[PDB]
């Protein structure tokens, strides 16, 4: 069995890393929790076991198999390169790697043959990014894509616990005591690295991340490299509008695509459904169709409203929603440990090739 | 004055006309308020002066200069060629004349020319395409518009004063009573005309009107075919995905364009700053850019998230923002109407 140890454990990403490795297929001998100095010393079930939080050190990973970080990128680029030198095979959920060429940065069903290269990190990517790449894989795979275009309706889990009770304390203010909007005060949204805060109840904020210099967000070009990067294409073109929304779990997602042949509507529809990790759920009809709502506590991703575009005969519509911290991240880094598990790539890597800060 | 009828103002839509009438610089010499049998009976305000609720009849119409429409589709299609008949020019909000080519479906700031050619009716477009037609419309005017792709986050008060307190009552019993939002009971939402209805708190619905042939929804469908027409160019292509989110008032809109000539963005944004009706708002250097919740009460349509595509020349993307029932739906009218009277066309 392995030690695995739980970077940011105590998170809202951490929680749903517990629960995943709680109903997991790897086979654990010992389980560590770590965070900051704050938590350390305090207590956290696994399953019925209490396991006591540890701070997260240079020296922390000693004997660990697998750590799984979601404390932020700026702990990553502290401590996970002190973990592989250690020994330890890194799943990051961070940023902070995604773009290193001697990273992988994987969604299993998509491109779990990139895992074979690792050097000690994995990255998984933005919630965004994964559940957009499992709804459109089974699509490039028949048809090609030229580009894409998407908006987002993103939840709030996203941004953290804080941003969790930021939201659920603004809505109370406003629907309890009568509190109107825009006088609420807010302290972590859009961004808790950003300048100005601004209240999401009854709100929708077109800033996810703080903003870059072509004038689009980090989220935004995020979604456009990660593609990128995971398809293995550089030719697709992407552009996104990432959007925050009063929801607490679970993200939406308005897909636009070109592929680069024309795919008869039906037979996409029919990829979509036979591709692991997407569930088709389209029946118009019966007004059936993803929502943010029934999405939360499943691994899948669930697509529909597909259609034509109006116009351009090879442009298609959809909407593809997942719990964004389960597919979005949690589950995706578990099944990623489970994926190097079952394909022998859980070992010390040879040569440390990411600096120590 | 004139004396103007307002039918349906019992509602969300009608509260509003109330207050842009009573703000607005029509000469009114009566006023009349209208909804069904039902209301009828009850006392609404105009200022400090009482107005008793009158039902909408037949024969109610006599004696009225303007009067104007926002109780549903139904109610238009039945009592307002009867308003024309009895001399009346009618501003409807409703969906059921605006594709009549006798009827012009107008956006003052837009197509104002349009009402010169009226017939007893002017339309007045859905919501979610008049905030983009005033966002639009100067940079058609400058580089032409190819095409359009829309992605809304549309306000639960387009859907009436019901959806409202449906989601302030869903948002209350998953925040106190711990109700998880997929255990919700729905009655108005997605479509109050549809067979099923769903939980909006804490959720994203992706219907906005029932489905047509196409899967496409009817308000999908409006924004294609109104844009065409308001514009008066059927070569603009125009595809749109209509989303309901957890907001009361004021929609807002991802749109991406692409132009016939290539549009510098300093020059598309000086562009929108210069054209009436719309107000830019965008500096991402100070994290300004248009907000719901800052809109709320406002006539003006707020244009923000300016900038060109990644790698189409002529794409452009942006992010606008607009009171629902303002300029969406009763500042629209009131307009209307204002523009029919400077222009002498109340005849
Ligand atoms: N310097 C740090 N070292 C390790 N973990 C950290 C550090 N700073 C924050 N974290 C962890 O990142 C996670 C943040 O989660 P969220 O954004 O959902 O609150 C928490 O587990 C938090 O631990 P802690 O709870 O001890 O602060
Ligand atoms: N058959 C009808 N005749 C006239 N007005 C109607 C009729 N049905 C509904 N209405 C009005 O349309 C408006 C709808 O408002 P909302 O969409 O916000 O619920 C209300 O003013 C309502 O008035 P009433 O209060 O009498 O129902
Ligand atoms: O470190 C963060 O502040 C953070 C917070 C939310 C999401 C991400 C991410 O890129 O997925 C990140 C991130 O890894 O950059
Ligand atoms: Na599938
Ligand atoms: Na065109
Ligand atoms: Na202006």
């Amino acid at each position: 069995g392995y030690t695995v140890a739980v970077v940011g454990a105590t998170g809202a990403v951490g929680a749903q890393m517990i629960k995943m490795l709680e109903e997991s297929t790897l086979p654990i001998d010992k389980i560590r929790y770590l965070a900051s100095a704050r938590s350390a010393g305090k207590s956290l079930k696994f399953k019925d076991q209490d396991i006591t939080i540890e701070e997260t050190t240079e020296t922390a990973f000693e004997g660990v198999d697998i750590a799984l970080f979601s404390a932020g990128s700026s702990t990553s680029a502290k401590y996970a390169p002190y973990a592989v030198k250690a020994g330890v095979v890194v799943v990051d959920n961070t940023s902070y790697f995604r773009q290193n060429p001697d990273v992988p940065l994987v969604v299993p069903e998509v491109n779990a043959h990139a895992l074979d290269a690792h050097n000690g990190i994995i990255a998984c990517p933005n919630c965004s990014t994964i559940q957009m790449m499992v709804a459109l894989e089974p699509v490039r795979q028949k048809w090609g894509l030229d580009r894409i275009i998407v908006s987002t309706y993103q939840a709030v889990s996203g941004a953290g616990m804080g941003a969790i009770l930021e939201t659920q304390r603004e809505l109370r203010e406003v629907l309890n005591d009568g509190v109107k909007p825009c006088d609420l005060h807010a302290e972590i949204l859009p961004s808790g690295g950003d300048k100005k805060h601004y209240p999401i109840a009854f709100n929708a904020l077109p800033q996810i991340d703080v903003f870059t210099d072509n004038d689009y967000t980090y989220e935004e070009m995020k979604m456009t490299k990660e593609t990128k990067k995971i398809m293995e294409d550089d030719s697709i073109a992407v552009s996104a509008t990432c959007v925050r929304i009063p929801v607490l779990s679970a993200h939406s997602e308005s897909v636009y695509i070109e592929t680069k042949e024309v795919a008869p509507i039906e037979e996409v529809k029919a990829a979509i459904a036979a591709f692991p990790g997407a569930v088709l759920e389209d029946d118009v009809a019966h007004q059936i169709y993803p929502q943010a709502i029934n999405a939360v506590g499943s691994r899948d991703t669930f697509v529909g409203r597909i259609r034509k575009d109006l116009d351009a005969e090879k442009g298609i519509h959809m909407w593809v929603v997942s719990d964004n911290l389960l597919k979005g991240a949690a589950w995706n880094s578990v099944q990623i440990a489970e994926t190097l598990h079952e394909r022998g790539l859980v070992r010390p890597t040879a040569e440390l090739k990411f600096e120590l800060k």
